[PDB]
């Protein structure tokens, strides 16, 4: 697979790891829609607004199956550790106009 999941469950914004690479979600958008990270980095999305959001990678992008992340409520977070270089597009399942990509270098 090309990413591992530290926590299957969302967790609190206060529990995000030190020196985490954070992408905020607010105003119905991923605030950093094109993020560039290195192989081995963990990206953490944090939902800053009341409307629930997730990240969803379709089948074949991070692995054989789709990775449909859990819905994050306000001030909840979710992390993925990327293990292989490439460009990985994602969207928000209930709000597919919200699109972003992670470029792992
Ligand atoms: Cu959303």
């Amino acid at each position: 697979d090309k990413a591992t999941i530290p926590s299957e469950s969302p967790f609190a914004a206060a529990e995000v790891a030190d020196g985490a690479i954070v992408v905020d979600i607010a105003k119905m958008k991923y605030e950093t829609p094109e993020l560039h990270v290195k192989v081995g980095d963990t990206v953490t999305w944090i939902n800053r607004e009341a409307m629930p959001h997730n990240v969803h990678f379709v089948a074949g992008v991070l692995g054989e199956a789709a990775l449909k992340g859990p819905m994050m409520k306000k001030e909840q977070a979710y992390s993925l550790t990327f293990t292989e270089a490439g460009t990985y597009d994602y969207h928000c399942t209930p709000h597919p106009f919200m699109r972003g990509k992670v470029v792992v270098e």
